[PDB]
């Protein structure tokens, strides 16, 4: 459910995740297999 004075744990692990996925230099590989 929602989710109220828990965000600066929340927050933070979404952007964790994303890094795990995105690299920091997504854009210079992805571009070059494309």
């Amino acid at each position: 459910e929602i989710t109220p004075d828990l965000w600066q744990e929340a927050c933070w692990i979404v952007i964790s995740s994303y890094f795990d996925e995105k690299g920091l230099v997504r854009q210079q590989l992805d571009s070059f297999d494309e």
